[PDB]
């Protein structure tokens, strides 16, 4: 996996209440790293739009979303991630969050960066705006 250079400290990611998801289940997909936090109103307001997009398109367009949390506390993470249907980098992997923030040049939230799982190549850094501008995914994955 292609993405293994982006997970130095977590071998499993979250889905719902579990922590049994491994990286091979992302083979062949585009993976969107979603930088967000509940303390940020703009981020909170973008999340539902991304939820509708995910329900409409995740299967047909073969993508996954992974929350990379800038939340303030373990409790805030738990409550905010519980609103989401997709994956998350575990909160206790703070170092891994900082690694990805630096690696994808994330200076603000919400930010959504799409990567090809098999190569690890960044495909798009504009997915936040394009989920809003292209809600039917006509031009997905919006390659930069
Ligand atoms: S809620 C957190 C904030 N996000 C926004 O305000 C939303 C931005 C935009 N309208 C959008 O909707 O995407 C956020 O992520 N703030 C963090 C941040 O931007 N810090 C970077 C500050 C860098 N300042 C540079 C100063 C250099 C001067 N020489």
């Amino acid at each position: 996996s292609g993405l293994k250079k982006f997970f130095p400290y977590s071998t499993n990611v979250l889905k719902g209440a579990a922590a049994d998801i491994a990286l091979p289940s992302l083979a062949g997909k585009t993976v969107f790293f979603y930088f967000s936090a509940s303390w940020c109103p703009p981020s909170r307001a973008f999340t539902p739009q991304l939820i509708d997009f995910y329900k409409a398109h995740a299967e047909k367009k073969n993508f996954e979303v992974m929350l990379i949390s800038w939340d303030e506390s373990a409790e805030d993470f738990k409550d905010y991630y519980a609103k989401m249907p997709w994956l998350a980098l575990p909160f206790e992997d703070r170092k891994g969050m900082e690694f990805l923030t630096t690696g994808f040049d994330v200076k603000s939230i919400p930010t959504l960066v799409g990567v090809e799982a098999d190569s690890g190549n960044i495909i798009t850094t504009q997915a936040r705006t394009m989920v809003v501008k292209d809600p039917e995914a006509k031009d997905f994955p919006w390659p930069n």
